[PDB]
């Protein structure tokens, strides 16, 4: 016998594929957690040392990527007990999550993006893939090399900055300010080969997204580049936002809010609203506090985000929306590595990274691979952080 | 026998002289790296140890003065790959450029102007003459010294800053920082005995020299110091460039560039508005990348400048435009040396540093001298870069 | 036809290999860019889309590391004419060096880390293998991040620190200064899952190695972290050099360095001294400067490192000194791998990479597999670095 | 009638020319500011546009290099009111000197290396050649770009730098901060192509030169780089100072003082001793105070130092000592010259810049060129600063 067990051979065999695109019934062959071979009917012999795995009657899609969550920990508006704990492995990929961007949020204080960077790269050793954001709340930026312009550039892991507008935790940053920062980022992303995106955590202002337009009026950052959140927070915001997409921005829709627009309503009024889905992203904020301010901005409830909503979302968009599987998934698969440029993701393709999902007809998950390796089984992670418990 | 050689007497006799104001067959007499003498006839015994070249049916004329040159490479636009090398001394020599300015670009992290000077420095040394502007893209600037006015006041190379407006690769800089750093550039000059210029880099934003006027009104420095390059990329651009120079600005024409506004046509163009050819300067941007962006400032081709683009520039203006071989030169001669003023370069006068170029009557590079110095022979360097390959 | 040309299926057939130990007539099987399968007799069947080469009469090896190189160049001892140029792609792996380690020396002020760590990337992103140390002959050291600690433990590419001693080009560090740093260096590589080494330049003074001994009695620095560079330089020093091996620690030998010791001549004395040729590593120094200083401290000549002296090296070993092929290989090779712990590099195994020479029977390079890509065929590059010309 | 002037041809006729080396009666032929021709008997027409000057009856000869003035002024020792003036260029002119070393001393306070930059520029632009050393008697050294390795290798003025030891006055360095500084200094002029040296000023402490001598085991500073200045300030100094020469260090003799070694005495020990002239340089120290101080380091008295002292010292050798004419005047031309390595300057070469003292044969300076340019005519300045009144 030669040993050929390097390569890590496996064979998904049977099962209904969306790449998101529906290729029917269809196999997938990996090897060295990349997918060499998509097509019906592959020789369980074609290569040695091979695990074959029936999938028949199973659906077989790519992993989800989730570009807001708060990693580290985060919270702490009502004070230090309000911290919340950083994510363990096997929620997000229990969650059918592969791919993550972290990013720090209100607090940046407690929070430092050497920290974040140390976890995002404990999350890569360990199996999945991550990236972060540089920056939080705060403007100027709080960085990890002292410039947006260096930290983009020159720290593998960072593709791009993130900041607060038109919120009541701000720092009240002016024009300048924000126009000089995602400037910056953009140059960085060049120099760095990474997206060089801005990120806006969006409020409850009335001013909404005035900020991101003079914005667009003081520089001549790409509207490509601009990433409002949260959209769904507030009605006339989501409206704006709608207008924003139109315009040829994208825009991040989060799952963790029902109320006033719940997430498989904002996909769907975008698309009514003649948006095309790639212009369309859905984030968790995992992690994140759900804090509730009152009247005079006064602190009421305070909740913790989980990724189940994630794929709550998928499901509903089918069962109640009329939308189809694939176009279902874009906004969780394709849509996100299609903004951030993420390569070898978000879709299965000869050549890219074999991170997938098996769940059941109904869409539930069963299995989950990450860069190949199996991390979840019948719903269950068998791979687990180095200290989950 | 006694000997004279120290003085490296040479006379070049015989040719027909640009100065570049044409002064018919004429002779010039070199003596330690300076035109001692220029007229018709001269003794070829007048002096001891002379050389003495027959330049009879041939062209004389100044060495080109190059002010937008990558000197220690540029690029990067699209990734670290795309990172041009250093300039070589023998591609400028035998381009006919015998004094250079060198500058950085879009990035600023791997691009250094302590690397940029010492590159200058290098140059001298080797026989040609030097300077850069200290700056580069991003806003503020990143200095030597830490301060504009100190880099310009006390880095002997260094003669002025340079900058980038209306371009998505800005730092969106916004007035005050501008004015003030052009403020900085003007007060440094006269301390330092430089031109103080601020140099343009313009981009393709509709906002084109907008920057610039708002400049003028938020600040006392004269419009004699701004100079607007690249102005032929696009056609509002270089339109709004012509009033710009009928307002007694200079410009600056890349040759690098094709389109929309070609080089000679921009040449000629400006003239038939009634602008001064002393008005109008032509720069290579040898060495930098041609970066092609799409619609979403996507980057899609990549390219590398050379030097060859600024006599073919002549050519044609000689050629396909009417223009005096005299006329022809003076963007590439005294129009630059006298915006900067360049001591000593940019015409054949008696004093002058002996910066020569010797041509075929179909202009076409035969001879250069730099400092007096025989650097290109039968349109071949003679004289290399300590490393040249 | 299904296609599965994304696996890169290569099968290296009949060759004499010596990974570095002598496995006879062995196949190779790659994937992906890893070594997925090493034994006699591969069925050019077992998988599809296979490349199959014939190295029948030839000789298979792994690539050379060589962890001493100025990517960026070097130079400026004597003026700024003298500062040597980048590194090309081709110069490397026509050299048979498919993995680097660059650094920087002498001049650390116009050089830079961050134009080293960029230069690093792009190598990578070329095809090969490229990691830095941080710092440069200056001490303190001249970082990225402003810290030794935090360099070695955030940036990906760092793998540990220079410095340079016992020379008349040092900074005179103290004691203090070179065991902090050390240590520092140290814990970063801890943190960061580096070696966290400290490479110190020898230079020709007579207190030789006993900074590092010093250094040793005022810090609990493993002795395994300490690597002595260029101790080929003098004899007294290259006595040193081997009780420091005897005492467990490892020795660097420069192949560009003929007199007093040549390299060949350093590794066999090594072997007769005892020593484990584990502890003993060959690198070439390339693009560095050949400063020649006279007694007064005086530069006299002065010249450019390339790097046919490692191969150069070999070929004497094997031939002039009755070394096996297999020990030969070994400094340039797993001992390298081995003291910077490169995981997946040095050898010739199924999940390292295929990083793969294939020479003449008489050591001559034919081709060259970078990461499983042929790199270099019949001793010429067909791959080359994106302005090679 | 051609016009040749430009060349400022000049032939100095007849004189007995000291090289220094005697070269009996020889002639000077001068172009462009250097000395093309030196020989017996040239041709008055030679050279067209030839000024002729008759020296018959004169002497010729090199002109001074006085390496330590204070430009900007000095003093402060006893109050503000003691702040020295600036140094006037036809005070230095009128005294032999072309060529100047400028330096700060106690006061680094109300003194600034930025101000003496500009000073020593303004020299060089109204004709004569001057430099300057970065720091002061405060150590760690105050610089101008905030490193003195930074400041030698980058300003073009600097070509070393200054400290102090041995004195009341001193800041108490230790050992790591001299070594540290004259390291960087010695790199510092390795890549900017100067000195690199170190000027140490001598108080008068018992200690001496022993942190001269302990510094020299810290490190790897050549000897050659180390000048101690102001040796003929105390017998045991003096005396110590001599075997430092007799090591191969070179000593700096200062004219302004004449107890309890005046300085033609200290340079007839030299010799005495069997030191190389090479090795022995003579310095003014003008414009400096004469500060007095008692036994509890209390001032008494104070004064200030001018250029008279220098010819004076020539004088007295010959007049009084019996050294050669030649003799006299090496210290303050070839070896000077010799120690800075200030090419072009210290002796009469063709290929040398014309830098010369016509002198009565009592040695009276009557004529003082300078790079060709007539500066003094019968004792007196034709030449003034630019506010000389
Ligand atoms: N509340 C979040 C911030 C956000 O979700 O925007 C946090 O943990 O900082
Ligand atoms: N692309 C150029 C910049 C410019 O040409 O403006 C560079 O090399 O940075
Ligand atoms: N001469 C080399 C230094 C050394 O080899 O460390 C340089 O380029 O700095
Ligand atoms: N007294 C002098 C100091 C010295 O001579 O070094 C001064 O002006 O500071
Ligand atoms: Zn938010
Ligand atoms: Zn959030
Ligand atoms: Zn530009
Ligand atoms: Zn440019
Ligand atoms: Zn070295
Ligand atoms: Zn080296
Ligand atoms: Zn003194
Ligand atoms: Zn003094």
């Amino acid at each position: 016998m030669i040993d050929y067990t390097a390569a890590g051979f496996t064979l998904l065999q049977g099962a209904h594929l969306y790449a998101p695109e529906d290729r029917g019934i269809c196999d997938v062959l990996v090897a060295n957690g990349k997918i060499i071979a998509v097509a019906s009917n592959i020789p369980s012999d074609i290569v040695p040392n091979c695990t074959v795995v029936d999938l028949s009657g199973q659906i077989l899609c790519p992993g989800f990527i989730d570009q807001h969550v708060h990693l580290i920990g985060g919270g702490g508006e009502a004070g230090p007990t309000t911290r919340t704990p950083e994510v363990a492995l096997s929620r997000l990929t229990e969650a059918g999550v592969t791919s993550v961007v972290g990013l720090l949020g209100t607090d940046s204080i407690s929070r430092h993006p050497e920290s974040l960077l140390a976890k995002t790269r404990a999350l890569n050793e360990e199996g999945i893939s991550a990236w972060m954001l540089t920056g939080a709340y705060h403007v100027p930026s709080r960085t990890i090399t002292g410039s947006v312009e260096k930290d983009v550039a020159i720290i593998d892991r960072v593709i791009g900055v993130k900041c607060a507008i038109s919120d009541h935790r701000s720092a009240a940053p002016d024009v300048y300010h924000l126009a000089n920062m995602a400037a910056e980022s953009r140059v960085g992303g060049l120099l760095g080969g990474k997206p060089g995106v801005t990120v806006f955590h969006m409020g409850d202002s009335k001013k909404a997204l005035q900020p991101i337009y003079d914005l667009l009026e003081n520089c001549d950052v790409p509207i490509s580049k601009l990433l409002p959140t949260h959209v769904n927070r507030n009605v006339p915001l989501f409206e704006q936002a709608l207008e924003f997409a139109r315009k040829g921005g994208t825009i991040d829709i989060t799952s963790s809010i029902d109320e006033p627009v719940a997430p498989a309503e904002g996909i769907a009024r975008a698309v009514q609203a003649g948006i095309p889905l790639a212009r369309v992203t859905l984030s968790s904020d995992g992690n994140g506090s759900q804090p509730f301010f009152d009247d005079e901005g006064n602190l009421t409830h305070i909740g913790v985000a989980g990724f189940e909503t994630l794929l709550e979302t998928v499901q509903v968009l089918v069962k109640d929306y009329d939308f189809s599987i694939s176009d279902a998934l874009r906004p969780l698969t394709s849509s996100v590595a299609g903004f951030l440029n993420l390569t070898g993701k978000g879709e299965i393709l000869p050549g890219n990274d074999a991170d997938l999902l098996v769940m059941t007809p109904e869409l539930r998950i069963e299995q989950v691979y990450a860069r190949g390796k199996l991390m979840v089984k019948d719903g269950k992670a068998c791979v687990k952080g180095t200290f989950e418990t």
